[PDB]
């Protein structure tokens, strides 16, 4: 089933494509599509992907609008495709996936997810939608979320929050928590124990424990001795260090937000999508220290400093790994006289 | 008269075209015109309608640059065409009306609004310039605003604001309110009695009445009982019920604005352009409530209860009709045993 | 069920619109058409017009494939816009005419000429479709084709030729002669007795008369002695002068035709549309003589001869006009001493 | 260090890629690649497919330049994509395949067919390269040709016809023809016995038998007595009709080769791809019969005759399969009172 | 009054621009200029250029429409800009140089050539425009063409050939054959003794000597020794040699007319613009024979037997130069015990 005209109709009337009868006049023009309204073009939909414009509109308009995984943890999860709804991407105005299962004839490359073309791919099942539960059971690759127990499956419990229209939010009236399951080869992994990222923004961080509180509150100084975080850098890693021409640390969220809240500077997110560690080409207005790539995670800052305080400092410079929504991050630790010097994460 | 480069030195050095004589030199690429200052390239106009890139500049600088009636007020009583002047539309980013008449070679279909080509249109008549009035009193077919008294001709009080440059506002160094007249097949009509929308946003809301700034400052509770609201159901209608995955209600501006000083949501305008009822796909950010369509107008507070308190409520459903900005716009009222469930508007 | 998709359909499995049930996915990239065939694009149209693609495409598939009216016959006739069809105009690669009736949602300006909007317009009706001879008596202003008599009108009988999928031809298999009829304002209008263009091409011409045999065939002072044209300065008007770095006279297509056949020339057709009359910038390869603007006309050169011997030849200079393909055709007669100097198309 | 300007050094110097070292300065701009020659910009590549410009670019400079099967070969085999090749299809001035292996690191889904992800796919492998056909041995999918025997493999011979940047010829100094094999699901698969078209086209036609010498030369009636074809209605399906408004017949190219010496048409080809049968909207010049869909085949006309004397005639109607180009062409047989009506490629 | 508009009722009126006052509507889309005929809008220009639509159609507007230089001439001679004139390159569809001298206010880089910034510039001096000549000797670097002697000036004589709005030939109506002069750093620069190409091309090409003549119409062994031209290698340099799948030889574009006439070849042009010597990918579709880069020039063949016989041919191998259209053309001389093996343009 396909019709440019019948899907505009339902964005129109319905703000999505939701399966209605019905047509209205569209005219396709430098990547947008517009449509007829008593005589005159309103535009609907301007194309920001690599696919032709009206079929990113079909994609745009047909995307999943119940709360969904964030792109980046289905990312980490190896997902490929998404069985029967497209995951849409708002921090690249696009679709998280290539292809498509049943959802829009330019680019499915079947209609089920039992097709054999599907076998291969780690395909997304939705335990929300009837018999998706039954479809993971049988497919040999895939990632399922559900709201409940499955039987016979051990769960791993996600994120608080998940995304509604691309707002991130942790749902009160509705469920936002997923549990999450992952099969390779026909074989039910045991996921990893990990830390979640935050998936807050600067502009309304809200702090989510007594320690964040007391972070946002506290001058530097009485913050690190009330939490005895003498030796770990924190005034460098956390608070950042803008006396020299290069940008010294910075590498947590909330001390952004801190910064933010006293002093204005310019974030340059020149790779532009969704993933558990950030880069930024950051410019301080009030110093003028800048850092041409300062990578940024959003840590609970209690998980943050677990973290820190969890590793050996007798050595020079090495590597440490932390899982993090579900995949392995690399972070640089650097240490001198058994007290650490930094410690940042790498994209 | 035509000059591409005459325009484009009119914006330059007047902010719009004023008739002067000059030019200046000009690139046009990728649906953008630049202007050469000092051996670089400065941007004019970036085209955003379906007009032809060097027409579409023309036009825009051609602009009716008083106030003027805003673009759902002409729509609504059904204005094809303006005599000798663009009806910018700044929602649209587009011209109001697909043709002219005296403005623009590439769009007349007319020097003068006495030519018979106007004749079955609704030309749209400015009073404040020379001849408008009496060009309206020959038309067959014409809207006609004035700041005063027209010999001979009952007026109707239009809306209290209008357009200057794409910013809605009550003039106070400038006349905002116009009398309003129509004619239909060389008919004078009387144009009825109708409410009109306030045109606010949410960012800047001002109160408007007593009652309005009672409700922004009270509690709900406190205002439902001060007002006698009881069994209206404006919990549900005005204030909005987050509680469930659907978003209940909230299809007044000023409930919007209430919310929104508390607690930030986003709103998808999926129809973007001026209408007297606008629809938005909503998601609230704190609760993850959302709904696809959610309607939304701004009435003075005291104007939606006068409505609502003036109809009978003893049936389960039905449709409602209200005159505002000269259309009738139809509400759907739904009753139990006496008492509104719910009431709201359709686009 | 209109849509793109079908559009597309019916084009695949049809050739052009036929009504067909059915879709096929679409993608549109860069002014272009494709259809996804055993997973790759093929280009179904490139869009040549000012109308946005994906319309183009649909007004280009509703073509009419029947013998239709040449064009420069339908603008030569006022002919504004047509009933329930489009006039493909294959030399601009693009709709003869702007709006449509009945045809296509984006460019309808109504859906049956009988409405008010279509009164002032010069609609074109075609005989051969059941119920718009009857449409004609009833529109304000029309042009009629049919292939026999409508009672009581008197018609005009029009060229031999018309264009059959572009295509201009005299019909042997199928009917290409019309009649003719036309009306203004409500009242029905003689048509001007007149000569029509033959519609030749420079590479396929072929004589229509003993009389354009023997100027293909007949030295220059051999044609001239045998058919009497003394004085009537031949030799510049037709035939064409290289000798300066001006090109004189060359103003018959056959004249063209028999100079190409002994060495080629260059036609730059600065105007590209279809004419009566011609201009094109001509540069001879062999001489280098050239002419900024050269007026070509086809005739029959027997009634080029009729025309020119028909002419008063007492006075220095005089606008003569002709009617041709319905319009009035102004010739520039110069004179001398009871000679001819030149005659041509006035520019 | 490939790269886009490696690419356009490659172009520039070699004529095609070549993997030589070094670089010109390029432009990209209206889907064209430029590079600067003496300071001004040349045009290097249009784009014309659906990819990007720079990607298709790529593509092109690196198609085989050796012969290579036709596209309708490949696509009849069921060719999903190459081994570390590109095969361009000039018909559609595109990659035949949408994907890459080893070629291109924006079209690459792998870089050795070995690769997990290639097993599903019909891989095309070239016994010329080596090692190419060990890689089809282990392929589970796959096409291979090959200039000669390899050991205990069943060939099928391919047609005497190759494509050589874009010119289909049959080799002398170089060879076109080749042994094809094919593996579906890791099994071998037999080819079928099958007739090859042609590939001729309308303008350069030249005939290849005695029969065709005979056809091109010979009146009508001579051609079908000589070759006793009395009852097998070649006046209809070869020769064509031309008498009626819909041009009857006319499904053999060599047919269309004999009326186009004489008379010519145009030729519609409204899906311009490379396939074994054609489809044209065909309308002839001195006639006006025309036709919007006619299958035409390039079959010798031997091939032809020995197909429709092998048939049945005592059926009214019936569907006749033929394998041709290794695909099975569906064709109509229509007879009355044991002689042929009609028969041509059924749509 | 310099615009837009005005360019445009130039190239409707007078075929390029002539000065003269008048405006036409424009519309500007897709890289293309139209302009509204009747109600209708006509293309005037398809931009194929680097630079923006509107200023290469003001550029291509304004060209000059007298015989002047091949672009090939002026590029080997160092040319950079024009002194107040166009000279449009038929090749690229382009101007031949990036800036302007008082044409264009967008690429001016100056009024008049006297200017600071044209001193250290290459410009083209026409001594058919009044002023030119004396412009010459004031400017610093320039190159001057004239049709007589100037005073003191020592001349080179050009090729008989020059390019009239596109088309290449020999004046007979108009002036073709200049004297040249050059400049360099304020010093008169000796031009050197050179041979002229013929710029003949492959579908039209006629012989220009008796030599030619007997080339065309004999046998190759009999040509060869009726000129004495064994152990010349012409069998391979002129004749070509099909019968590798490497194609030898075939440098003379005369050698390329005789073989096409008796059987088709294609010539991928992959650098398309005027030169000297051009390259080719060359496919000879009789044999398969191809060859990637071909370098093939135009010589008169007399001239190419003068140049070959006058060479020592001792040496195994050497480089050849010969001035040709005043630019050094290095051949490759390669030979063995006395007699020629190859002489080809170097690559």
């Amino acid at each position: 089933n396909m019709s440019l005209e019948n899907v505009a109709f339902n964005v129109v009337n319905k703000g999505h494509f939701d399966g209605q009868q019905g047509e209205v006049p569209v005219s396709i023009i430098n990547n947008t599509v517009y449509t007829k309204v008593d005589g005159v073009d309103v535009e609907l939909f301007e194309n920001k992907t690599t696919l032709p414009v009206n079929v990113a509109f079909e994609l745009w308009a047909k995307r999943n609008i119940k709360p969904v995984p964030e792109v980046k943890i289905l990312n980490n999860l190896g997902v490929d495709i998404a069985a029967n709804t497209v995951i849409w991407d708002y921090k690249r105005d696009a679709p998280a996936h290539i292809s498509t299962i049943g959802v829009c004839s330019m680019t499915d490359i079947a209609k089920k997810p039992t097709e054999t073309i599907c076998a291969p791919l780690t395909v997304f099942f939705d335990g929300r939608v009837d018999g998706q539960v039954d479809l993971f059971r049988n497919a040999r690759n895939g990632v399922l979320i559900t709201e409940g127990s499955v039987k016979g499956l051990q769960p791993s419990v996600g994120p608080k929050q998940a995304s509604l229209n691309g707002v991130t939010l942790i749902g009160e009236a509705v469920k936002t928590q997923f549990n999450y399951y992952k099969k390779v080869d026909g074989v039910v992994q045991q996921l990893p124990e990990t830390y979640f990222t935050q998936s807050r923004n600067l502009q309304e961080f809200k702090p989510r424990s007594q320690m964040e509180i007391d972070f946002l509150e506290l001058a530097m100084d009485e913050f690190i001795e009330r939490y005895k975080l003498e030796g770990y850098a924190f005034e460098h890693i956390v608070y950042g260090d803008f006396s020299h021409s290069q940008l010294g640390g910075l590498h947590l969220l909330i001390g952004l937000a801190k910064r933010f809240k006293e002093s204005p500077f310019e974030l340059e997110d020149f790779i532009p999508m969704d993933s558990t560690v950030k880069n930024y080409f950051i410019t301080d207005a009030q110093t003028g220290s800048s850092k041409c790539v300062c990578s940024v995670i959003d840590l609970l800052l209690d998980d943050f400093v677990e973290i820190i305080k969890s590793q050996d400092l007798s050595v020079v410079s090495k590597v440490v790994k932390v899982t993090i929504d579900y995949t392995e991050i690399s972070f640089m630790l650097w240490c001198k006289d058994g007290h650490v010097e930094t410690f940042y994460p790498k994209l």
